[PDB]
């Protein structure tokens, strides 16, 4: 595709989607088996491999909606893909929403134009496929991580101004900020097929250090990918 | 309240909401026991009474975003109300979705201005509780119903002169159209109490004869508000 | 139709349109003679019977655009109404609005999307049809009323958290605020049909005790209809 | 003021509003009095005599919400003035709507952003003075005009790619279009003054052929004013 | 055309559009030989003449977009027209901007909606056409002015209750505020002819005393002109 | 920063911007001398290095409004960054615009909201820094390029449903489509320093193969950034 150098077939039906492409590399290396990069175009690497036995991929999306947008339009309409699983970071803006909590994310809210341009007049709110959900929700509290199902905020700025309207956010149960989530799950929906975002919070608002629970986390999105 | 003749004290901590406030004498009269009846103004009826020994409450909302936020706004304003939990029905825009299907809305969609007013700038999407949402889930998958977890959309104009956008809509994976979830799950969320809409599918838009399955419905909706 | 259980010619061509259908009720019994009740549908109380020996309906709408819609796209294309009278309450917001005045309604300004959608890029201001506003006005006058004629808002949000914009339309002489005349005006407009909303004062923003004031302007009301 | 150059108290506290400037010329020619020129910067005539023995202004507004913007609020806030009539001129967009015919807006929609940006989230639907608009009525009444009250449409684009949302307008009865109306009924309100619109339609979207008409008008506004 | 009372022919394919049309007289007298005037329809003279030998034109616009939109649109559709510079005045609103400034509008930002309207969804920035910018910025640079080239804001309201907004552009770089240019720079894009605006800053927002540096800017219109 | 990892001092007062990181290593290696590495963080390298004798660094930013507005943000606000030059692709829409042009953009439209949070009610026009554009210009113009001034459209969806606003900006004018500029310019304008984006046409909508002109690109770009 335009901005995938990979070959038909290359592309495994699910995927990781990370933002950063050298957490792709990261994945690959530590949880995956007979693995290959398929691409490095922009340097946004993508690997095929294998986990638990089962074919998989991981591929990293950069940051925003529109380039996750641009990676996601592409796995899914040139590469077949069907199971999409971003594994991210983001940063609390709720107050009792703590550091190393995952949060896999039922819908999204944004500050992007992406949806009013499709559906002027309406807001859209963008849904999480629940199998997907449901599976990494019960994987991670067999984990016994701290799991955390609820609404976050998919921001184009990182660098506000004004902090009024994310603080409101919070206020409405908002849990964290984050830069994708919004465009996953409307590209998903949009052509049928399965979404999710699992989150690890990073920081509060108001790499190592999160190695463990990252790892925990990968291990759950890839348990509710190979099912 | 304003719109509510009830006493401190005789509205339960746990309430369904039906827009038809015959349905809520219907749900009353059929399901609970010690029945009273604490409201009556615009003939909105309320009632409390006991279901399988729990204190519950079931309250009209009539129909439509700005309706049904007057009377969530004065049930937990004024009456301390902490799950909330809206018993409906919706018709059907996605075209796999049934008659007699039961939704269960993760979120919801919208055409009300409601949310931009609040946060300018902004697609909010409105949540469902968790909690309240994997209970009533259980629930339905025990009862052997066909349960639907996913998107719907909350109309303020019920009788459209174009469809083109909710035809779009259910191209983009959303279930069915009612009028009321966007104003309770933002309300909740505000106030940071529980909600959640159970809704079953009438028709579809491209009592009796679903009595049993609302029944069913209903049944679902009351095992998630008593626990 | 979908929410009105009254068969084609039970419906008066000119009808009265309280929100509150225990007012329609009050009205039928008070003011009419011959009385029938069409409708029972969601307790949406609606009445015939004749006035002076004219015949004329009463029919309940409820709160907010999306219910009155409702109602009134059923009444104008399903039973062939003609002339559409809403009578309501409201709250004042500007300063030397008192209550008990009664206000008939030029137009309506609104925080609904329900005329964006249909106009996008517009400001669609929906104005009484002039010919029923002189003959309330006229009628209103003659029984010694205080009669303003102007502007409302037309609300979603009963509730709201921030009061400064309505503080400000009461600052550009917008009188009072209700939820449901911009909707009968724009649908009545829709359709060629004719409509006005005369509104009691009730409180000021910053049923017995306006029971004689509201029965003039139910009279002054049914006296325009009845033209 | 910036756009005025008239003394203090050269501007009487009720003046007309052609927006053609040689408009104003010819009133003051033909109908005043003890004549005299106020203004000629940037060529926008503005005049003061006597009308039936009353001192009343005639002054041009130019063309658009932001000519006449800019005229009104000095009219108001710099030399006193207190009733503000726009004479113009409009085309007919309703089927039923005659070259000729006289309208007095009501209320006027816009394409203009200027009530979006003092007004956010609403339509802000401005409203004659009644007074002004019942005097106005019952002297083309008396006169024996055919005087049509209702909406109009303020324009910013004359000359428009589509006029799809013009038709539109039309059928939901929006009589005609003109480029003033919306900026004096707002600013009269906002300043607490007395405002109306009265329109000759000089042709349909789809002087001396129109000077007697015109006259009448003219008469009609000033017997408005003079009271 | 409707606005414009000249003959096919009369007026020259590049043109000079000041607001005010006494400054399209004073221009006419001051720079032009054998000078007629075209139009006074409204009072907006239009003079056609020579300067150093070529024919230009000079029309007055009125105030705002919407009076610069209508002559803009005739002179380009009904009379031929290829080559735009309007010559006004403007305030500063950008610290370092002093009066009598000469300022070559790159782009212009809008509170109008005309552009919103055309491109839904989208934010048009209005561009100078580079080959007339060029040409302008080397004349006055040559002839020792403070030429300043860059962003400036073309406002609705004149006279705006809150400066906020405006004060945030200036601290984003835009120089100055004046009514007419995103017009004239969306027009001119639109039929595919070329269009500048060359502006004197005449006060800071927080002609005789300006006459001599209002030649000087006159002079490099005309200089980019008859090129 | 949170996204770059270099130390206070290692990144230059003037950098080119890539979004492409590959093509960041691609103009240290062959255009700069001393050459270190600062940043690797998501494999978004940067580089700094002497051209001509001058320091200068190279960043690549990632594709979208979102990306390159965290890069800019940091490189300002933390290291001081004054001179930004993003030297990317881009794809035709006018029709006269050729593969392999360079195009200079002097302003962009936008998809984005970015702006429209900031000045609600507002469209803002991000501007180029005049100078910078100047000396590109005059330095193509030298070296002998298609070099083409104008507008662009930065595009937050470079995979839409629908062209038609793509075709009709080209008909307004538009050269190309791009994913970066507009927030470059804005924020470039919010902190006071020097912004300009230079483009090669890669492809027409309706790497080795443009090695040649991307190098003479990057020339010119260097060029503007060194004086």
């Amino acid at each position: 595709s335009v901005h995938i150098e990979a070959k038909q077939g290359e592309i495994a039906e699910s995927i990781l989607l990370p933002g950063d492409p050298l957490r792709a590399k990261y994945i690959a290396e530590t949880f995956l088996e007979d693995v290959t990069c398929y691409n490095n175009v922009r340097g946004m690497l993508g690997f095929t491999g294998t986990y638990k036995g089962k074919r998989v991929s991981v591929q990293g999306t950069g940051m925003g909606v529109p380039s996750i947008s641009i990676y996601v339009n592409e796995l899914i309409q040139s590469y077949g893909v069907k199971n999409l699983i971003r594994v991210g970071t983001c940063g609390a803006i709720q107050k009792d929403v703590k550091v190393r909590d995952v949060i896999i994310a039922m819908t999204a809210c944004t500050d992007s134009n992406m949806n009013r341009l499709t559906f002027p007049g309406f807001d859209f709110a963008p849904a999480a496929n629940f199998d997907l959900l449901k599976k990494a929700y019960d994987a991670g509290t067999e984990k016994g991580l701290h799991v955390r199902v609820g609404n976050v905020l998919t921001a184009d700025v990182f660098y506000r101004e004004s902090m009024d309207m994310v603080k409101k956010l919070g206020d409405y149960g908002v849990l964290a900020v984050e830069m994708e989530t919004t465009a996953l799950y409307t590209l998903a929906a949009k052509y049928g097929v399965n979404a999710l975002s699992v989150l690890t919070v990073s920081d509060h608002i108001f790499s190592e250090e999160r190695q463990t629970t990252f790892n925990e986390m990968i291990e759950i999105a890839l348990d509710a990918a190979i099912q």
